[PDB]
């Protein structure tokens, strides 16, 4: 038997530097954890005890801290380019900053094969583009080759900016086929590497044939055997066995996110490509392993420019932006406004004929926003200012809730009103009126909605059948705050941008800011 | 006696090539007015004829076209050095593009004398700019001398942008010591030239001693002597006669705006420089006066690039922009939202720690807006788009309103609702709600605006006695729509920026729009 490890990252998010257990901003180093000078500690270690080793990364080392702000995804390709990743496959973040922001900083500096089976291009883009991704790679692997095949969500258009010249198929449709001509050429182990989402890697694991391992993203899902290691609960086992239509058992692996954990896998083949076993576990990545030197040391060096920028003015404000508790936790306030409102900003995408945007939502809890800026400084407003406002290290993510969910979210927001607690909701593209003198769960006495499916936006009543999109910090999609009905009435969720990047690129295409208090929210 | 001709145009704003009547767009060329070609053709004949001439301009030949938006100043300097002019007053509209736009374009390509005794700066742009303006100029005249002492609005900073670095000077205090130079340097014969109004030009023939002669602007005052040759109603007799201080009788005039009219005044001066007569009265450029050709021929040439940028794209909208009457003249629409935002982004001017803006406020009669702008040509606005909404060749101008004011304007908004008629305002800043089950003059219930003296913007009830600075169009300030209350008791008015030019810069500083409906006029 021909043993393989297979070592794999996703949403590593440009968690360059270790982190908080969180995955926030490391405070303790003695308790921080990942990081790539980390990463490079353990995969060195492995490679040395283990004669046929792949490393491979699912997607979305793009977006997630100041790293990718400044550096574009530079940082990506000079930090994957050090650990000597074998292939990468693209996820929906890599398109943030167009096709221009993915061919070049990534495509055209990575040393390794980018792959996306499942993106076509037309017109000129095609010729541009044309093999800086490749549906697939057939690596050598000792004596032997393994051909890694490559796929994308085929949502990346509402989830990222990859413009009106690519198209995402459907990943099954487009997977098969290449799976079917890397038999043709006799390839006889292969791993679909991709970015669409746990229950679409079981679905192409049970419905591709010829696929031996599925090694996905996207989901951040975490799956273990064993007692877990730290605070992630698992979804499953490690790996998670898909059987698939051809009657094979399929293992399918992800590694949670923010590289706070390196997957390994090991797979037993026969001479005909066929899983005799599979077995692992991911590694947590805690303060046990040493980072890496020669890693560190580069990593410290790139760290000067993010200095430098955090405190350069990103545009002016002519107004005190007021995030103080004492608004924000008790009534509208003119921060809470300008934040929403620079998520419905982040989440203007291409639209049919049939919306002029396909999300016109947002909710963000009053508790979320921590500082106020003062307009006195000549009006300048920095990354470090934003960065006291949103301490937290978390995104501004896309879910899809029904309106009944939406109004016991708004009476969860007043329920025990008084108290300065931080469930008090701030908004965008809702106007609500509450009246307090109501019992708690029947506060809620007006609540309308901007409509998408219009050409002229305007509010209407919230519907209680109908589906919304809405733009949410992760803290509440993940039912922070006690909104336990967003996390378990949701019927979508995926992650979205850095949250104070979304402020940031905001204010700056602004330039210059002025927000108001205009009735978005009142008491009667 | 020795006899001077003073030619004088002021607040031109732009109307480089010639007008209708109404100093808009030339329709019938058999009955245009004005344009530089025609006033070449004027000035050339009195210089055939008359031995000491002098061509001023009191300023403001800055903004209100096309011409203004692409040539940024540079069409003021090549037409005004064609036509021979002996010197310009700075006006307000001379900053709308800064310091630098002034600087260049016009300043350094100027042939004549460009004047402000009241305009001061510090720091390196006092450098930059030294003796690129002047307080004065003493010009020879056949074989006299004859000093014209220049000044500007103490209001610019309000009325544009010309930064924190210029000081604008009470104009008296200015001129004062500038005249009194000039007498003790042998010049006896004094022309004060600026761009303060019709009130403040009267108070400096008054108060300066030895200003033998104002030459103003600003205020588009209209003088004549006689029964008036058009549709222009006379303010005064011209010349106007103030008696100074010292005892001396001091004509003062000004010339409407636009081109429209050639300034002609005659002087008699004795041998120490008293003014013996004065005589005059502007000359109507009507189509009896023929275009000089060679003027023409160059007016032609430069159109070709205003043809270009006509169709230019300036930004996106993703949106309906909604200009239909059958919204705009009966609910809020989101065109209007549009444009008055557009008006109160073109009106943040430099703010004390007293207000985050001098100004937050505006309205905008429906019936102003012509056209809807389709989103579906791949959203593209276009100038000639933005001309078929504002086809009238106004300006958004700031006033100063009442509460009492302003609360029976919007009674009169609704006076008569139902007949699709053009009163019905449009609103930025403001929130109304009218029951339109009262009686007429009492169906506003609501009436809410924006602070100004605030760091956080918010809504107040309006009061009846509070003085609010409002931006609207000039034809409302003019009283047009039966709004006969603004005209009849508003405290102040100033001219502003040409209407198409404040939204086309606002769409090309936003890049891609979406204004919706969103209850700033509500019905109960
Ligand atoms: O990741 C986090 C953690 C807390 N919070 C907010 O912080 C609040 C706690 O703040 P306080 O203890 O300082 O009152 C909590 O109620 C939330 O509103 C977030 O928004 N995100
Ligand atoms: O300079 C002008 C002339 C008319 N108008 C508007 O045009 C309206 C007349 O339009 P209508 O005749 O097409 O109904 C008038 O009631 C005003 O609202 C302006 O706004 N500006
Ligand atoms: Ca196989
Ligand atoms: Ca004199
Ligand atoms: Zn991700
Ligand atoms: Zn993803
Ligand atoms: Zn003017
Ligand atoms: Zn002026």
């Amino acid at each position: 038997p021909w043993e393989l490890t297979i070592l794999h990252t996703n949403d590593v998010h440009s968690r360059l530097e270790q982190t908080s257990e969180d995955s926030s901003k490391c405070v303790d180093a003695s308790r921080c954890m990942g990081g790539v000078a980390r990463l490079f500690t353990k995969v060195q270690q492995i490679r040395r005890a283990e004669p046929n080793v792949l490393l491979l990364d699912a997607g979305d080392q793009y977006q997630g801290t100041i790293w990718f702000t400044v550096y574009k995804g530079a940082e990506v390709a000079h930090f994957m380019n050090a650990l000597r990743y074998d292939a990468m496959a693209l996820g929906n973040h890599e398109f943030d900053n167009g096709v221009e922001g993915l061919i070049e900083p990534l495509l055209k500096e990575a040393k390794f094969p980018i792959l996306s089976a499942n993106i076509s291009a037309s017109g000129p883009l095609a010729s541009q583009i044309s093999g800086l991704y490749l549906p697939y790679k057939v690596l050598p692997v000792g004596d032997e080759v393994v051909g890694i095949v490559g796929y994308t969500s085929k949502e990346t258009p509402f989830l990222s900016n990859p413009g009106t010249n690519l198209v995402f198929e459907d990943e099954i449709t487009a997977l098969q086929p290449e799976v079917d001509k890397l038999k043709t050429l006799n390839v006889n182990k292969i791993i679909a590497l991709g970015h669409s989402g746990f229950e679409m890697d079981k679905l192409i694991a049970q419905k591709v044939r010829g696929v031996d391992v599925v090694v996905g993203g996207h989901s951040n899902t975490f799956l273990y055997t064993g007692n877990p290691p730290s605070k992630e609960v698992p979804a499953g086992k490690y790996p998670f066995i898909v059987t698939s239509d051809d009657g094979r058992k399929v293992p399918v692996v992800q590694a949670y996110a923010f590289g706070k954990y390196l997957g390994y896998l090991k797979i037993e083949f026969d001479e005909r490509g066929n899983v005799i076993s599979s077995h692992g576990n991911p590694i947590l990545l805690d303060s046990s392993i040493p980072e890496d030197p020669s890693i560190k040391a580069d990593i410290n060096k790139w760290r000067i420019k993010l200095d430098d920028y955090s405190t350069q003015e990103l545009g002016k404000t002519i107004v005190y932006l007021d995030g103080s508790s004492q608004s924000c936790r008790f009534r509208e306030c003119n921060m809470g406004n300008l934040i929403c409102d620079a998520m419905i900003n982040n989440n203007l995408r291409h639209a049919d004929e049939m919306f002029w945007n396909h999300v016109s939502m947002c909710i963000l809890n009053g508790g979320g926003i921590r500082s106020p800026i003062d307009e006195r400084n000549d009006g300048t407003i920095t990354w470090e200012n934003l960065a006291a406002v949103l301490p937290f290290g978390g995104t501004f993510d896309l879910v899809q809730l029904k309106g009944s969910t939406l109004k016991k979210a708004f009476e969860h927001s007043v329920h025990r009103y008084g108290q300065s607690t931080g469930e008090f909701l701030q908004v965008g593209g809702i106007h609500v009126v509450y009246d307090l003198s109501r019992k708690p769960g029947d506060r809620v006495v007006k609540l309308d909605v901007l409509c998408t499916s219009c050409r002229v936006p305007s509010y209407d009543p919230l519907k209680m059948d109908e589906v919304y999109k809405v733009i949410l910090p992760n803290f509440l999609a993940n039912g922070g705050d006690g909104f336990q009905m967003i996390k378990d009435e949701l019927l979508r969720h995926d992650s979205g941008d850095q949250d104070i990047n979304v402020v940031s690129t905001y204010i700056s295409k602004m330039k210059v800011i002025y927000p108001a208090v205009e009735g978005r929210i009142k008491f009667s």
